[PDB]
RNA sequence: CUUGAGUCUCGUAGAGGGGGGUAGAAUUCCAGGUGUAGCGGUGAAAUGCGUAGAGAUCUGGAGGAAUACCGGUGGCGAAGG
């Protein structure tokens, strides 16, 4: 019967507020979330979000 | 003789020259924390770097060159500068 709702296993750390850094360049854009005291909390990128080619340096790819 | 040319005091502007020190931003490298799979590159790509933990990100150190903006048809210089 059962068909699932929860998106992941239960939350970890839990910090309420953070800093993000967007390193935007002519070939690729990297978005990296951190804590105020300097800790990566996760990242994703245009190239890792499955664009490649010329699409890798586009505002639409940056969004995704 | 004194208009030429030289000379004296008072001042002014400027990256003019030489010798010493010093400060910040940044690329780099080493060190350590976080953190996950690409990163880097182009017309597109591959070689490269990456699952031995890179890229990004926070801290600290090392070093060496240059010295943003101001800077402008600007200015100084015998010219190169």
């Amino acid at each position: 019967a059962k068909a699932p709702i929860r998106a992941r296993k239960r939350v970890r750390k839990q910090v309420s507020d953070g800093v993000a850094h967007i390193h935007a360049s002519f070939n690729n854009t990297i978005v990296t979330i951190t804590d105020r005291q300097g800790n990566a909390l996760g990242w994703a990128t245009a190239g890792g979000s499955g664009f490649r080619g010329s699409r890798k340096s586009t505002p639409f790819a940056a969004q995704v």
